[PDB]
């Protein structure tokens, strides 16, 4: 039957695993086969497309490991008469500007970043921390736009709620995973012995979790640390632990919607030249904590907790 690709940069994250599961559902519903491929670097990305072409695939959905590979992906796909849809990470040209012509499906990055900071501040208030001895550790991935709108949004929200701007410290992470964030947080932590309580800002669950793991290694106990991640599905193993940790909760978006809808739209495009909207922004978000994560995932059909 019709074969369609679903290429993701980080197959190890439950976030992409979930996109793959719902693309499969779209396939069963619409009558297509989904070829699931991992594209963790640029070389694998370009090679994977050649592979799709040998398999007979008519197009693919892709979350690129690098926005700057956009030109190349488009050139190759065009050579093979394949339609492409981007999911989560937008393609950019050489200069860093958006390839607005490639359909994109993504979450509302600024808005979810802002919700992260609002919830950080509220939980801080609930605990009664003295602002004078508190600080925000912002672990950033500024070369990736979607990551950058989320952390800027969170810092903006904290500043709007009145968190002192001079107590907001930013540190770049070399990889968007636990090991990179861990390293990044550890180097910021020893620069600030004066701080007794930390707010950890990061664009996704893995980033926040690396930050939390580093604070633990420097002697902070869970009461003095608040980290709220983004993805939701990626935090289930943390929230499932017996004891509470500095990872307070996660903002759960809709990876299920991202997997089904991008796949369904690709299909309609390939099968009926039905042109997708250029930009699909999904605004859904719920805060999951130790207390409600299993109810909330089951309510969304992302069952098991
Ligand atoms: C919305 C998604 O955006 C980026 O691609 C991140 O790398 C993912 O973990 C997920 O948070």
């Amino acid at each position: 039957n019709l074969k369609l690709g679903f290429l993701v940069k980080q197959p190890e994250e439950p976030w992409f695993q979930t996109e793959w599961k719902f693309a499969d559902k779209a396939g069963k519903d619409l009558g297509f086969e989904v070829i699931k491929i991992a594209v963790p670097d640029g070389e694998k990305t370009l090679n994977a497309i050649d592979s799709l072409a040998a398999s007979g695939a008519k197009g693919f959905v892709i979350c690129t490991p690098d926005p700057k590979l956009g030109s190349a992906i488009v050139a190759k796909a065009r050579g093979y008469d394949m339609k492409v849809i981007a999911v989560d990470d937008q393609f950019v040209n050489a200069k860093g500007k958006p390839m607005d012509t490639v359909p994109l499906v993504m979450l509302a990055a600024t808005k979810i970043g802002e919700r992260q900071g609002q919830e950080l501040y509220k939980e801080m208030q609930k605990r009664g921390w003295d602002v004078k001895e508190s600080a925000v550790m912002a672990i950033t991935a500024n070369e990736l736009d979607t990551a950058r709108r989320r952390t800027t949004g969170s810092m903006d929200a904290l500043k709007a709620a009145g968190f002192p701007e001079k107590q907001i410290y930013q540190v770049p992470t070399k990889s968007n995973d636990i090991p990179g964030a861990f390293d990044a947080a550890n180097s910021m932590l020893v620069q600030h012995p004066e701080v007794k309580h930390w707010l950890i800002v990061g664009m996704n669950d893995s980033t926040v979790l690396g930050g939390v793991r580093a604070t633990e290694g420097q002697g902070f106990k869970a009461a003095d640390i608040i980290g709220i991640g983004i993805n939701g599905v990626d935090a289930v193993s943390e929230l499932s632990k017996a004891q509470a940790t500095g990872f307070y909760g996660s903002l759960l978006p809709s990876p299920d919607v991202h997997g089904y809808k991008s796949s369904e739209m690709l299909y309609n495009w390939v099968a009926k030249d039905v042109e997708p909207p250029k930009f699909t922004e999904v605004t859904d978000v719920v805060l999951i904590t130790r207390d409600n994560f299993k109810e909330e995932l089951e309510k969304k059909g992302l069952g098991g907790k």
